[PDB]
């Protein structure tokens, strides 16, 4: 039942949400990063300085080498590994064992993160995407496929001298609906690859930005909680900071602020949230010209560091729909049916005056690449 996987989520702010999980036998203790934005189960498997514990080959009865291995430069670093499979639990989840694909890490460049307290990252996205290559089978497909557990999973990512703790769910295999409240809104998954979706309309307080909408795709809008930040395209970003910085004029900000880079600081409760606007992102909807809408406060594009940092940045490789955004939010990741629902969360920080929101229908193509 899903009430032992509420709150299986755990993370410090700006570095993630991970959930534990065992691989091999007898069973060895990690934390794994829940990442919607890549589809490989990759785990430290050797010392690293930022590492207090790795996977253990060695150690497991049940580990079977795959004799290959695997090489994944990425823009901002890189990892390098060697393929097996194991058998592999998730304790507050679904109460079975899968014999799944791991990319045991032995050498990796700016990949872990120094504190972040996780060892590995489970890739929850589609084959398509899966280093080497396709043929190398993503956990979630392996679990689908050796269980009777439903194709499909939903995050309640809830957010917050040391960097804030945060938490949330991993509910999979179903909704549970006390972590919503209103309706589930639904935008088609536009390809399975990426947890892409497609952006029809973006307003900055009530106020249109008023682009082709294609802008917003461009060249794609993926649903990662692999990323921190909501991450715009160039022009986008550009926009939406024009609009946010005119309606907080009344207090003035360093554009290293903007720049996502430096922190503001007000002290212990003084924060004017009401000088910030809300952001709301129309979704293509089940139905042709229909959308929906989820719109966020500044409680969670401005994220603690008293002091925030401006958690809304440039892409060059489209929109990027990452914690700053699904924090205000229950989202199905419903496999089954291609689709990403949202719903407000039961827990989304907010205040007295504003709250996140889900609404449709909007009556409104906006597909890029
Ligand atoms: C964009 N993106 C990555 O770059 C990658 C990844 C995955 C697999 N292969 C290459 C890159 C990744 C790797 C490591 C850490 C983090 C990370 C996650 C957080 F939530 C916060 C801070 C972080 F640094 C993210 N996952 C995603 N979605």
């Amino acid at each position: 039942s899903f009430v032992e996987m509420v709150d299986n989520l755990r993370g410090k702010s700006g570095q993630g949400y991970y959930v534990e999980m065992t691989v091999g036998s007898p069973p060895q203790t990690l934390n794994i990063l829940v990442d919607t934005g890549s589809s490989n189960f990759a785990v430290g498997a050797a010392p690293h300085p930022f590492l207090h514990r790795y996977y253990q080959r060695q150690l497991s009865s049940t580990y079977r080498d795959l004799r290959k291995g695997v090489y994944v430069p990425y823009t901002q670093g890189k990892w390098e590994g060697e393929l097996g499979t194991d058998l592999v639990s998730i304790p507050h989840g679904p109460n079975v064992t899968v014999r799944a694909n791991i990319a045991a890490i032995t050498e990796s460049d700016k990949f872990f993160i120094n504190g972040s307290n996780w060892e590995g990252i489970l890739g929850l996205a589609y084959a398509e995407i899966a280093r080497p290559d396709d043929s190398l089978e993503p956990f979630f497909d392996s679990l689908v496929k050796q269980t009777h557990v439903p194709n499909l999973f939903s995050l309640q990512l809830c957010g917050a001298e040391v960097l804030a703790s945060v938490g949330g769910s991993m509910i999979i295999g179903g909704i549970d609906h006390s972590l919503y409240t209103g309706s589930l809104w639904y935008t088609p998954i536009r390809r399975e690859w990426y947890y892409e979706v497609i952006i029809v309309r973006v307003e900055i307080n009530g106020q249109d930005l008023k682009m082709d909408c294609k802008e917003y795709n461009y060249d794609k809008s993926i649903v990662d909680s692999g990323t921190t930040n909501l991450r715009l395209p160039k022009k986008v970003f550009e926009a939406a900071v024009k609009s946010i910085k005119a309606a907080s004029s009344t207090e003035k900000f360093p554009d290293g602020f903007w720049l996502g880079e430096q922190l503001v600081c007000w002290q212990a409760g003084t924060t004017p949230w009401n000088i910030f606007p809300v952001i709301s992102l129309y979704l293509m909807g089940e139905v042709t010209n229909q959308s929906f809408r989820i719109t966020i406060l500044p409680q969670q594009y401005l994220r603690p560091v008293d002091c925030y940092k401006f958690a809304i940045s440039q892409s060059s490789t489209g929109t990027v729909m990452g914690a700053v955004i699904m924090e205000g939010f229950y989202v199905v990741f419903d496999r089954a049916r291609k689709r990403i629902g949202f719903a407000v969360s039961a827990c989304h920080v907010h205040d007295e005056f504003r709250t996140a929101a889900v609404e449709g229908p909007f009556v409104t193509d906006c597909g890029y690449n």
